[PDB]
């Protein structure tokens, strides 16, 4: 089959934006795919980490992959650092992207802003996603639309590492959602909903409990028409909710427009925060469980001795191909 | 005893700069300190290489090594591609060190000068050197003024470390000659010997044959002076010359201004071609006698064996520290 690739960084805020965007995609493709989903510790480091909670939130991102339902027998879960390949080809890649191209991501540009000193691997930080999908012959990325910029970059270097040493990897595409690649923030809707927003109400964690979901979904902002209909532009925060209404229950976006035809907003965030609270219950007790137990360890282990076994031959003919060791 | 590293790109040119300013060091140092003397294949791609050439000049690299003395049974000769932990320190160091540290390096400056769209590496050819150095617990780096710099960017990033972290690195302190730091041009006596001069007058490979080095000794710019007398800012081109032969024959600088005393260009260059040729033709037949041998490729095989030994567990204890996997 194809082959799927995909990460995210471990946290002390995963969001339901991440659940949408990607996490529920990868519990949906796992079946039909070969799945390699990794927790990346070694972007994680691109800004300063506590060490204590870096370790502690890799653990906790390797509980949330297997609660949200992650099969193990159906993926590949690991952690980045585990399969020394990615900094090799990390390193092979940076040899071949531009200065320039580094300089013009988006995603690099606002985590520097009014910087004072920026540290290298912010700068950096596309030739190691991008090795992390090419060394698995990557067909497909499923992301949420932050990423896309990233994922044009990884396109770009594979296809100039093929024209230069000879076609070696495969040109991987994103799969970005319809409806949910770009959640918003709860307290201000024309922005992304961001795990290091200072302010709490602007995202739900897969960890909040029934109250404080409640209180998050009442308090996101929404406007003076009381209607329940989606229009990006002039209703933000409503269609905001909506997109999570709809990805979350399984509804339509005009199913739960016709649900809620003559309803007002409080009867409309009472039920969507019923419907998260359905949805993160579950999650939350699973997480609890891998959080107590040595399997945890072993899934994460299984995971990094078959990414290792890829992603080393990977490494091998890309050294091969630029002429590097013997 | 204390540990020494140093290492040299694999490139179509290995000049008597890099004889005289550190491969004559690493010989002289060898049965006193435990040592490592690399073959940096991973900094050689920061500029684009013919793979076929690369994978040639790695291996005579590694026969240089090994004709000018290296001794496997003392020191440990490797691979800088081989031992992936390089890789993989690097990018933790990438990730500490600041973008603003990294351009004001003066070897990025020179090589990056003039240029249309830069290659990343050629900006994070530093850390990957830190990583280098600080993975074996180095305490002396023999090498010519060239990497004084580099060398002070790696010191600056192992207290970088220690200080966030936790004390883990040997703070490292270069060991550059008193005479032949700095071998100069033989066409300009003012510019540095390189190996990537266009003009092949400017500097003596290590396999230049006697013709050849008689005529490149013989056309090396002087003055009108006519007077062996060491004069740095003076006689540029007569003081490069005196350090040359100071350095290959074993004689001061003083001893060799007494012996010409009185004499002219002609007879102290004449004797110069000789002296160089003394030097380099046994380092020459030794070269072939390796390049021809299947032990050659045992010797890089040992030594990447070791160094990954060491190298491997110095990642582990730096991955502990920044709380990195499990
Ligand atoms: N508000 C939102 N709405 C919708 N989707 C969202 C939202 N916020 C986040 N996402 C998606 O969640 C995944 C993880 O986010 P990260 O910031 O860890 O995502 C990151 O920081 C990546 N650089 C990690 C990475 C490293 N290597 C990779 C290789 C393939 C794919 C991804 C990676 C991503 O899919 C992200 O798009
Ligand atoms: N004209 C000259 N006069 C005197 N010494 C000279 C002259 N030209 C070169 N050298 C010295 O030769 C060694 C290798 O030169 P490289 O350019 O490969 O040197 C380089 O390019 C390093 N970045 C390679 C490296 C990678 N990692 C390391 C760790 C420790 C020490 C060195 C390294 C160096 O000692 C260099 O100073
Ligand atoms: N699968
Ligand atoms: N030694």
């Amino acid at each position: 089959m194809k082959t799927i690739f995909s990460g995210i960084q471990p946290s002390g805020v995963i969001t339901i934006g991440n659940y949408i965007g990607a996490l529920r995609q990868f519990v949906e493709l796992q079946h039909e795919y070969n799945c390699y989903f990794c927790i990346v510790d070694q972007h994680a480091i691109t800004v300063w980490q506590d060490p204590h909670e870096l370790r502690q939130n890799i653990r906790r991102l390797a509980a949330l992959y297997l609660a949200v339902g992650i099969d193990p027998t159906q993926a590949t879960l690991f952690i980045q650092s585990e399969v020394p390949a990615h900094a090799q080809a990390a390193w092979m890649l940076q040899c071949i992207v531009y200065i320039g191209e580094l300089e013009r991501m988006t995603q690099f540009k606002e985590k520097s802003a009014g910087k004072e000193a920026v540290s290298a691997g912010l700068l950096t930080y596309p030739p190691l996603m991008a090795a992390d999908i090419l060394l698995y012959n990557t067909d497909i990325v499923p992301v949420g639309e932050d990423q896309k910029q990233h994922i044009e970059l990884t396109r770009d270097l594979a296809e100039r590492f093929n024209k230069r040493y000879g076609e070696l990897f495969t040109i991987p595409e994103a799969r970005i959602p319809k409806v949910g690649a770009r959640i918003m923030s709860l307290v201000d809707p024309t922005k992304k909903m961001s795990k290091s927003d200072p302010n709490p109400k602007a995202y739900i964690t897969l960890l909040d409990d029934a109250k404080t979901i409640e209180k998050k979904i009442k308090s996101a902002v929404t406007d003076s028409e009381g209607t329940i209909r989606y229009d990006k532009e002039a209703k933000p925060g409503i269609s905001n909710l909506l997109n999570i209404y709809s990805t979350l229950s399984g509804q339509s976006i005009e199913e739960l427009e016709r649900q809620y035809e003559g309803k007002g907003y409080g009867v409309f965030k009472a039920d969507l925060a019923q419907v998260v609270i359905e949805t993160l219950r579950p999650i939350q007790e699973r997480y609890h469980h891998w959080m107590e137990s040595e399997e945890l360890d072993r899934v994460l282990d299984e995971g990094a001795e078959k990414a290792n076994r890829v992603a080393s031959e990977m490494v091998r003919k890309m050294e091969q191909a630029m002429g590097l060791g013997r």
